């Protein structure tokens, strides 16, 4: 039954959090939880980010986990130009380094693969996205340029290109399952011998913005939880991560015969697909239940032997309850017994790794084989309420622990990996430790130890033997297995490098004689290279009674088919060495500023100013613009009241201050602006245009006429304004103002006098029929005081605009006038009070604050049907932000009638 | 024991370009017919995005294609989706789903019948090497908050495997070119290995973006030349792109056998092979293609001498064609000495490069073959590849239909028939190469089965009432040209059609009386008669025509049920004996039109926002203040002004008559003279020999009164203030015009009948263009279609041809064309070389009075006349007429400036001059 069994040989990948395979079990081990935020060199989140799927182009996703260096590669290393590699998909590039790790860490150079089975080695791996080709798109809708990124299928044929390999050389999606799809894959090709090795792996990225903006809009991830809570409190959805992984597989009996490092054996692999069910992204449990008894069918296993699953683990509130009734109606035909299997998932640490979540599952696992330990699954801290865990075979576990092979007989350490596709695809698979052999140190007579070097760069040699040095000092294993596998399974370079010794203590001061650059070989040691790059030779000085002389000579001189293997009457196991540290030079298709029209999209960069879209000026005298209005252009502005759609006056106080810089006027002055209106727009919904003309008077001032206009209709004037800049030469603060200020704000960080929440406000405007969604709806606290009224408002994070650099009086803020008007004309009586502004004077406006303010309005009086008062903006350090001195309001017929006349405010 | 190795095709189905059925497709197969036509007009306007080679980045150089019909079409009812969804689906899950429909209904399996029988263990494997649908969503992103568009790869074989409630594997697979063929080989060994029970396999490839042949041309593997894939043929520069949906049904034969399914064909052996190591990533190594046919073979225990027909990749390249009949001779002369005597074609002759379906579309061509014991012609190949020396191979390709005959040979003494055996082959760039065996399979003897004729029923249904009279009147064409026993189409509509909610069945003995009734519902009238009875339920309505109860008759009860609307119905159990399955006509779908977009939409890969962020292409934007002139402002980009800029020896050129447009541009910008004729004149202050340098334009509008503009313009270089350049006034022209001077028309018309008649002293179009060469100009890539010179004695005319691909097709606002102001620059400079100059400066100095009454659609003269050389200046009067004759633009006077030597060394006595 061997032949049927399928090892893994070979590990590698690159995972979040760390920098080396052992680093992820160190993260593992210890619990800890690898996901961060979205990082500052790719993009700046905050511009993209939206807290529901509601604001289309904008992302809900909170966070993810993230490889580092995803732009870098060494392209020199894989004999390209940079040219090629700055077009070419990251998942291209990414692959073809862990790739280099994954064999090379099973102890197989290319020219050993080349010997060994002249290159028939098959690789196997997908990916659910591959977004490089945006760059060149987006390029190409401004101007001609080069397209970019690489197919799906040039993934996995460049690294048959690069090494050479004649085995079958396949892209495989099944979406979420598709790493263990061509696991599984893998297993049936080298089962049947139709390659001698497999390569079989996958990947997620998201170096793209757009990538989240797609992702969002896919509906199966979290809009609250900034982690994968694996069989824990379930969210409403998952949490996408990143990562790379790789996989040798050989068949056993082959790998057992070449003393290979065994990982662990896989005896059984199934895949079934969901089938008959109502929704595509709904599974059936019965068919994961069904993959997981084929799997221990094929594997001969009772399930009372397997003592850790890695299951899917998603997160989610209705996937993970089904994926473990799947497990308990795979096991309970089998036994009654209950709690005595772990259960526990990678994505709690790393997140959803799509494609890889399989290969990522299987990294984690076989590190437990390896160690004899089982890893906390985390975030679970609280289980699955919809899971009743006492009634099933399994428990999740919360600490590190010993890995004891059941007794029931004593069983080997045996296990199951669970992947499931949100398409109807499922993959199980049955995976077993395997021992040492007793003999893995081989036989080498002493004076034949030789080790063995090369790099591409001599710039990054130091880092290479510094990098070997370290982990030689807290390496186990026996000096033979270090010296084949040097000789055996590391790609063989142009710069070599030789220390002949026989110990590790002149093996380390070699290495540090070496790092520090100048080869000295010591009493202990023997230092030859010839580094082919700088013509640099320290040459073998070589014997004739000597074996290795003519070899080491060989490799010296750059042959890349040396016999080593006669060096040694037994031939030792191979080892894990530590990855080739590959030359990180950047290969992006952009620069490194670049920020994609995703983030900043043409409704905002074409635009001179959010409301003041383009300049259409005549030779006339007069400059004139004009601005479609679409609201879904303009979330920043746009309101919903009683009887309509709305957009604060005091917008356009923010157009009047932008309007000298579009006329290359008052440069670098803080300005004065009075604005008036002459119409009142209940409903903006059928307005289709806004027109400006700007007058220069003399050289001090500026007037701005504005109109509007709606479908078949003529415009209609909409209001004036005149523009100023601001001196030294202006009044002081009146102080009766300032004390009124003074007093209401110390009113509100003590709460005396009338005091409604921020719950309390939210009460009052929806119930005056407002609705502020999606970025207008953040309600401040209200101070009612003697002499006036306070409201406090703090900007969203996340708007909707984050390109426009000439907004000084937000529209937030705009709003959060409108509301504290509106608040007065309550207090005053007038529950539902129509707010119309008539006009503002003398507003001085220096910047919206980025932190909280506070709106005061003060020197409240009513005559005829007007009401005026005076309004400040500070900020949380009561610095004035903002300053008007007369804000005019308009009573209709009804407002008139029904204003409180006696309240101690007008009086 | 030994049939369980192989595997039978049992169902085939797809959507290719030409034809509307399978049974078309062999047709033009059949008739040697080219299927690859241009760029459909109601997808993109290809004029629009074409350049002829790869230095313009964002034009495509492909030339044509081939393509399917109703790309955009998709019956989102049938498949149980909200509308809204199927528009933002990608049309590769959308059409494959169709033809996954087709494929198991041409079986002979509903959805129904695959759960009774299978349960649905059945798999689904295919590939494509594009799905470019995504780019509508992003792109609507670049410019506004909008809905992402598009499908993932394994979405197309999951989608299917979810409507089908199907168990078996669901996998999207990707080898390049080779993926529909890869797909087939993974099918076989599951299927060998029992893994699942049936799989579709396929694979495709669309061309519904523009972007997606742009993104081909940059893959620098297409022809720049050609028209057509010319497999084997001569002429072979690079491949031609094609579009298809191809899939198969795949069961092992042995169960195929049993089930008395139709066998289209037996996949002996199938192997894959990678390229290994070689030099070039894109470079075959034909040894591996050898080895991979070596296995096949093998795998089949098949001799070469008795394959008679291969399906060849064919992808029509230079070095790729040699290079696969290399690897198919070395896998053939180590068993034979036997020359030309296999035939080879490929179906990329007659539809193009399908890339990830190259492969099942060649073997659907092959499985046509055996149903018809025939061999196809492979077309554009009348002239043979003249590097490959056929007559030292076995092969011959076939440029008529002919019989196929099973070969027959004494090997090692023994007198052996073979079957119809072919080997088909796909290669992949990137390395990934697939060889299959597969043979033909005899017809059962008594594939016509056993039923009482009083059993028999026809039973129809459709998803839509709107539909019906379509299915039936397509059933009944195909009717009339079938003679299948009556008895398996019977049998074929009970077992292998789904079950939908409306439902209608007809009862009779005959044909006859089956054509009778059908023509009958047809046209709406559904009356039984003595020789039929018509029964129906048609949920859709809740109209039902029921049978009547009989204990007796065993049709009642089967009729009862699957009227009634049950699934379940065994209808098997009529049958003394089943029938074996016949292929019947494809349900007709409802062409609903889902898409992202309207008709009309342009994506801006059509035009980029370098041209349509412009006011002008020479004008980008208003920059004005509120002081009196309009100010508007241009980054000069070259790259983005390819129309425009061409070279000389100084440096980079930009004719002075482009300013003359921008003038006539003027008043539309500032909303005056709306309608009227426009009068030009501009005086240019400062002549700029090398644009390189320049960064930037800016231009100032002044109204000086009610009928007259002045434009004042200026140029930038990097870090230095604003030079001046010139200086434009624009009247427009009021109906007190006076018509032209008489003697300018009478020397126009002699010069121009001089033209027609190639009289005199010409230049033909290549000594031009040694003129322009010799002086040191450039006019790649937009301004280069020199033409014939006539000289007079008292003038010139150069011809002008404005290709028809430029770089700017979205402004609406450019009256004399770029070309047309190139075109005089060269009428002036050929003007110097006459005079005595063949190394003169073009330098204008002054454009007095020039009206553009029109602008040229095609061909035009350029006239010159009127010669005067005063001081330092040579002036002259200039004409453009169209191919009537009509002057498109007029102009008093362009004034020249020529240095001193220039003085000196122009011919005085010239009869120009005199």
């Amino acid at each position: 039954e061997l032949a049927n069994y399928i090892a893994v040989i070979g590990l590698g990948g690159y995972y979040p959090g760390a920098d080396s395979i052992d680093e992820l079990w160190q993260n593992l081990a210890n619990g800890v939880d690898c996901m961060s935020d979205f990082p500052a060199d790719r993009w700046d989140h905050s511009k993209i980010y939206y807290k529901n799927r509601k604001v289309l182009g904008k992302t809900t996703c909170i966070n993810g986990s993230f490889i580092k260096d995803v732009d870098k590669f060494d392209y020199s290393y894989f004999k390209m130009p940079k040219v090629y590699a700055d077009h070419m998909s990251p998942e291209v590039r990414l692959f073809l380094q862990v790739a280099v790790h994954t064999f090379e860490d099973a102890g197989y150079s290319k020219e050993t693969l080349l010997s060994r089975y002249n290159g028939d080695v098959g690789v196997l791996l997908g990916t659910m996205s591959n977004d490089y080709h945006y760059y060149g798109f987006e390029s190409n809708v401004f101007r001609g340029s080069m397209a970019s990124g690489s197919g799906m299928a040039t993934i996995p044929m460049t690294v048959s290109y690069f090494y050479g390999l004649t085995g079958p050389s396949l892209f495989i999606d099944t979406m979420c399952s598709s790493s263990s799809t061509c696991i599984h894959t893998a297993c049936q090709m080298l089962k049947h011998d139709e390659t001698k090795m497999v390569l079989a792996g996958g990947l997620n990225l998201m170096y793209h913005p757009y990538t989240t903006v797609n992702t969002s809009q896919g509906n199966f991830t979290s809009i609250t939880s900034e982690s994968v809570n694996s069989y824990g409190v379930g969210a409403d959805g998952t949490v996408i991560g990143e990562g790379i992984g790789a996989v040798l597989l050989k068949r056993l009996d082959r790998a057992i015969a070449d003393r290979d490092q065994i990982y662990g054996v896989i005896k059984g692999s199934a895949m079934t697909n969901a089938g008959e069910r109502n929704g595509f992204n709904v599974p059936n449990p019965d068919l994961q239940t069904l993959a997981i008894r084929q799997a221990m069918d094929q594997a001969k296993v009772h399930p009372s032997s397997i003592s850790y699953i890695e299951g899917h683990g998603s997160g989610t509130k209705l996937g993970d309850p089904i994926e473990v009734l799947g497990l308990n109606n795979a096991f309970r035909w089998a036994t009654d017994d209950k709690q005595f299997c772990y259960l526990g998932s990678i994505k709690s640490n790393i997140g959803h790794l799509l494609a890889a979540s399989g290969i990522a599952g299987l990294t984690k696992t076989l590190l437990q084989f390896k160690h004899k330990q089982i890893a906390p699954s985390i975030h679970s801290s609280q289980l699955n309420q919809d899971i009743d865990f006492a009634d099933t075979p399994f428990v999740v576990p919360q600490q590190l622990i010993e890995w004891r092979q059941p007794e029931r007989q004593v069983f080997p350490r045996r296990a199951g990996l669970t992947s499931i596709a949100a398409g109807g695809m499922n993959a199980h698979m049955i995976v077993e430790e395997y021992p040492e052999p007793a003999d893995s140190a081989g036989q080498i007579s002493e004076d034949q130890l030789v080790f063995v070097f090369s790099v591409h760069k001599l710039a990054l040699l130091a880092q290479n033997l510094t990098s070997f040095r370290d982990w030689l000092a807290s390496s186990e294993a026996p000096l033979a297995q270090i010296a084949y596998t040097l000789q055996v399974g590391k790609n063989n370079l142009r710069n070599r490098l030789a220390i002949r010794c026989r110990t590790r203590q002149a093996l380390s001061r070699a290495l540090n004689a070496c790092i520090d650059g100048h080869y000295q070989s010591s009493a202990d040691s023997k230092i030859f290279y010839r580094f082919q790059e700088s013509d640099a030779v320290q040459p073998l000085e070589s014997d004739l009674n000597d074996p290795l002389a003519p070899l080491l000579t060989q490799w010296l001189n750059g042959d890349s088919q040396v016999d080593w293997a006669s060096l040694y009457a037994q031939p030792p196991v191979r080892i894990s060495l530590p990855a080739y540290r590959f030359e990180k030079t950047r290969c992006w298709y952009t620069e490194e500023g670049y920020e994609s029209s995703i983030v900043n999209p043409l409704m905002f960069k074409n635009k001179l100013h959010p409301l003041v879209a383009k300049n259409c000026s005549t030779p006339q005298p007069g400059a004139i613009f004009r601005t479609d209005f679409v609201e879904d252009e303009l979330l920043d502005y746009v309101y919903s009241g009683r009887g309509g759609r709305r957009l604060s006056a005091f917008n356009f106080a923010d157009v009047a201050l932008a309007m000298p810089a579009l006329a290359s006027r008052f440069d670098g002055r803080t300005l004065s602006v009075s604005c008036a209106f002459e119409h009142y727009i209940a409903d903006w919904t059928t307005v289709t245009g806004l027109e400006y003309r700007l007058f220069e008077i003399d050289s001090e001032q500026l007037e701005l006429e504005f109109d509007f206009r709606r479908s078949g209709e003529q415009p209609t004037h909409l209001g004036f304004a005149v523009i100023n800049p601001l001196t030294s030469d202006e009044p002081p603060l009146p102080q009766q103002w300032l004390d009124d200020a003074r007093e209401l704000l110390n009113r509100q960080a003590l709460q005396a006098g009338r005091q409604l929440s921020a719950a309390e406000v939210s009460q009052r405007l929806a119930q005056a029929g407002y609705d502020f969604a999606p970025y207008l709806d953040h309600d401040g606290e209200l101070t009612i005081g003697r002499s006036g009224l306070v409201l406090k408002g703090r900007p969203p994070v996340n708007r909707h605009n984050h390109y426009a650099d000439n907004v000084q009086l937000s529209p937030y803020l705009a709003t959060t006038i409108d509301k504290a008007l509106y608040l007065l004309l309550d207090e005053l009586g007038l529950p539902q009070g129509r707010v119309i502004v008539r006009n503002i004077e003398r507003l001085c406006c220096y910047h919206t604050p980025a932190g909280g303010f506070s709106v005061v309005l003060s020197g409240i009086g009513l005559n005829d049907n007007e009401l005026s008062l005076s309004l400040l903006v500070l900020d949380e350090r009561e610095q004035i932000c903002v300053k008007l001195d007369k804000v005019s309001l308009y009573l209709g017929k009804q407002e008139v009638a029904s204003v409180d006349r006696k309240h101690s405010l007008l009086t």
